[PDB]
């Protein structure tokens, strides 16, 4: 009610920096992320498995193309795929999706 | 009468920087923002859910046009969309809107 929301946020402190390649430009993208989770058990799992979670994120991002990141439909696609990739990796590893979704708090492309 | 509880302002310290591009151009935007809330419980909620709020704001700004930034009508429209997207995110997460509205204290297209 007042004191009872299971929602918590797990900071991912280090920004993700990766190269996206395009027809004229290799570019660097920087993305600051946090994880949204429901409940103390999922929070503990998300903190514990964050090397795995960080590596899932990097793989999703590195697969992105330049005019996917320049397209408003493309950004929503990438955002949702980042969350669903993490859920799939954690389901393989621990049998649980663990997170609700990835949150992106900062995005700069060059 | 609930909407008569006292106003407070929750500062969002980090300015939003994001790219926009289309028929006219490709360039940068900086927005500095704060949240207007009513009452102590909404204020503590706005601070606790700051990762979700910041992510909603970045999502809203990512899907704006360089043409809609140059229109005075579009800028009101952007502000209102931003407030509505935050309220919808928090309604989905805790079942209350939490904020009154978001405030843009700096808005520049450079």
């Amino acid at each position: 009610a007042s004191d009872a929301s299971p929602i918590a946020y797990v900071n991912l402190p280090q920004a993700f920096v990766f190269n996206v390649t395009g027809d004229s430009r290799d570019r660097l993208v920087q993305i600051k992320a946090q994880l949204m989770v429901r409940g103390a058990e999922n929070e503990e799992l998300a903190r514990y498995h964050s090397p795995l979670i960080e590596s899932s994120l990097l793989s999703t991002f590195a697969s992105a193309t330049v005019d996917q990141l320049r397209s408003p439909t493309g950004r929503v696609e990438l955002r949702d795929r980042a969350s669903e990739d993490i859920k799939a990796a954690l389901n393989a590893a621990v049998g649980k999706p663990v997170i609700e979704k990835v949150l992106f708090t900062d995005f700069v492309i060059q």
